[PDB]
Protein backbone atom coordinates (compact mmCIF):
# COMPACT_ATOMS: atom_id res chain seq x y z
CA UNK A 1 0.00 0.00 0.00
CA UNK A 2 2.82 2.93 1.13
CA UNK A 3 6.16 2.51 -0.41
CA UNK A 4 8.85 1.60 2.09
CA UNK A 5 12.69 1.42 1.44
CA UNK A 6 13.85 -2.25 0.69
CA UNK A 7 15.37 -3.64 3.88
CA UNK A 8 16.16 -7.00 2.90
CA UNK A 9 19.52 -7.21 2.17
CA UNK A 10 19.33 -10.06 -0.59
CA UNK A 11 17.24 -7.32 -2.54
CA UNK A 12 19.17 -3.97 -1.88
CA UNK A 13 20.29 -2.85 -4.60
CA UNK A 14 18.50 -4.77 -7.12
CA UNK A 15 17.53 -2.30 -9.43
CA UNK A 16 13.83 -0.80 -8.05
CA UNK A 17 14.47 1.40 -4.49
CA UNK A 18 10.42 0.33 -2.87
CA UNK A 19 8.33 -2.28 -2.25
CA UNK A 20 4.92 -2.52 0.06
CA UNK A 21 3.74 -4.97 2.23
CA UNK A 22 1.97 -7.60 2.27
CA UNK A 23 3.67 -9.61 -0.28
CA UNK A 24 1.68 -12.73 -1.71
CA UNK A 25 4.06 -15.30 0.64
CA UNK A 26 1.30 -14.20 3.81
CA UNK A 27 4.33 -11.75 4.96
CA UNK A 28 2.94 -8.60 6.57
CA UNK A 29 6.56 -6.79 7.08
CA UNK A 30 9.88 -6.84 5.39
CA UNK A 31 11.67 -8.61 8.30
CA UNK A 32 8.91 -11.78 7.78
CA UNK A 33 10.12 -11.85 4.09
CA UNK A 34 13.84 -11.58 4.81
CA UNK A 35 14.09 -15.01 6.98
CA UNK A 36 12.38 -16.70 4.10
CA UNK A 37 13.63 -15.33 1.31
CA UNK A 38 17.24 -15.54 3.34
CA UNK A 39 17.17 -19.31 3.10
CA UNK A 40 17.36 -19.15 -0.79
CA UNK A 41 20.92 -17.52 -1.16
CA UNK A 42 22.95 -21.04 -1.75
CA UNK A 43 21.39 -20.99 -5.26
CA UNK A 44 22.22 -17.33 -5.43
CA UNK A 45 25.63 -18.27 -4.80
CA UNK A 46 25.95 -20.75 -6.99
CA UNK A 47 24.35 -19.02 -9.69
CA UNK A 48 22.17 -21.21 -11.56
CA UNK A 49 20.50 -18.83 -12.82
CA UNK A 50 21.20 -15.07 -13.10
CA UNK A 51 17.60 -14.67 -12.90
CA UNK A 52 17.33 -15.89 -10.12
CA UNK A 53 17.81 -13.02 -7.36
CA UNK A 54 15.55 -10.40 -9.43
CA UNK A 55 12.50 -13.08 -9.66
CA UNK A 56 13.00 -13.72 -6.09
CA UNK A 57 12.99 -10.44 -4.90
CA UNK A 58 10.51 -9.18 -7.25
CA UNK A 59 8.43 -12.11 -5.63
CA UNK A 60 9.01 -11.18 -1.91
CA UNK A 61 9.75 -7.52 -2.08
CA UNK A 62 7.59 -6.42 -4.79
CA UNK A 63 8.17 -3.26 -6.67
CA UNK A 64 6.07 -0.35 -5.19
CA UNK A 65 6.04 2.93 -7.54
CA UNK A 66 4.31 6.05 -6.81
CA UNK A 67 2.33 6.89 -9.89
CA UNK A 68 1.50 3.24 -10.62
CA UNK A 69 -0.76 1.93 -7.78
CA UNK A 70 -1.54 -1.91 -9.01
CA UNK A 71 0.43 -5.09 -7.80
CA UNK A 72 3.03 -5.07 -10.40
CA UNK A 73 4.35 -9.03 -10.73
CA UNK A 74 7.54 -9.88 -13.01
CA UNK A 75 6.97 -10.88 -15.93
CA UNK A 76 6.45 -15.10 -16.90
CA UNK A 77 9.09 -14.92 -18.65
CA UNK A 78 11.76 -14.31 -15.44
CA UNK A 79 10.50 -16.88 -13.63
CA UNK A 80 10.48 -19.14 -16.30
CA UNK A 81 14.19 -18.38 -17.28
CA UNK A 82 15.02 -19.09 -13.19
CA UNK A 83 13.28 -21.78 -13.08
CA UNK A 84 15.10 -23.81 -16.06
CA UNK A 85 18.00 -22.82 -14.63
CA UNK A 86 17.61 -23.22 -11.10
CA UNK A 87 14.71 -26.20 -10.27
CA UNK A 88 16.92 -28.68 -11.91
CA UNK A 89 19.65 -28.43 -9.25
CA UNK A 90 16.82 -27.71 -6.75
CA UNK A 91 14.99 -31.30 -7.57
CA UNK A 92 18.52 -33.12 -7.24
CA UNK A 93 18.72 -32.24 -3.41
CA UNK A 94 14.91 -32.68 -3.05
CA UNK A 95 13.15 -29.33 -3.52
CA UNK A 96 10.61 -28.72 -5.25
CA UNK A 97 9.83 -25.18 -7.34
CA UNK A 98 7.38 -23.66 -4.70
CA UNK A 99 4.06 -23.88 -5.35
CA UNK A 100 3.49 -19.55 -4.80
CA UNK A 101 6.19 -19.35 -7.69
CA UNK A 102 4.60 -21.32 -10.45
CA UNK A 103 5.07 -19.04 -13.42
CA UNK A 104 2.30 -20.27 -15.18
CA UNK A 105 0.08 -17.42 -12.49
CA UNK A 106 2.43 -14.38 -13.57
CA UNK A 107 0.85 -12.72 -16.22
CA UNK A 108 2.76 -12.64 -19.69
CA UNK A 109 4.67 -9.19 -20.96
CA UNK A 110 2.02 -6.60 -23.41
CA UNK A 111 -1.16 -6.49 -21.37
CA UNK A 112 -3.45 -4.00 -22.57
CA UNK A 113 -3.92 -2.99 -18.86
CA UNK A 114 -1.86 -3.77 -16.41
CA UNK A 115 1.94 -4.07 -16.34
CA UNK A 116 4.99 -6.52 -15.82
CA UNK A 117 8.48 -6.63 -15.00
CA UNK A 118 11.50 -7.66 -16.45
CA UNK A 119 15.20 -6.23 -16.29
CA UNK A 120 18.84 -5.42 -18.40
CA UNK A 121 22.40 -5.56 -17.12
CA UNK A 122 20.65 -3.86 -13.68
CA UNK A 123 17.89 -1.83 -15.35
CA UNK A 124 14.40 -2.30 -14.68
CA UNK A 125 11.98 -2.93 -17.91
CA UNK A 126 8.11 -2.52 -17.48
CA UNK A 127 6.58 -4.15 -20.40
CA UNK A 128 3.21 -4.92 -19.66
N1 LIG B 1 0.07 -9.26 -5.83
C1 LIG B 1 -0.43 -9.62 -7.12
O1 LIG B 1 -1.59 -9.66 -7.36
N2 LIG B 1 0.54 -9.88 -8.14
C2 LIG B 1 0.04 -10.27 -9.46
C3 LIG B 1 -0.52 -9.30 -10.33
C4 LIG B 1 -0.96 -9.70 -11.58
C5 LIG B 1 -0.85 -11.03 -11.98
C6 LIG B 1 -0.29 -11.97 -11.13
C7 LIG B 1 0.18 -11.57 -9.85
C8 LIG B 1 0.81 -12.63 -8.90
C9 LIG B 1 1.80 -12.36 -7.75
C10 LIG B 1 2.59 -11.03 -7.63
C11 LIG B 1 3.97 -11.06 -7.35
C12 LIG B 1 4.74 -9.90 -7.30
C13 LIG B 1 4.08 -8.67 -7.48
C14 LIG B 1 2.71 -8.59 -7.74
C15 LIG B 1 1.97 -9.82 -7.81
Amino acid sequence: LACQEITVPLCKGIGYEYTYMPNQFNHDTQDEAGLEVHQFWPLVEIQCSPDLKFFLCSMYTPICLEDYKKPLPPCRSVCERAKAGCAPLMRQYGFAWPDRMRCDRLPEQGNPDTLCMDYERLEVLFQG
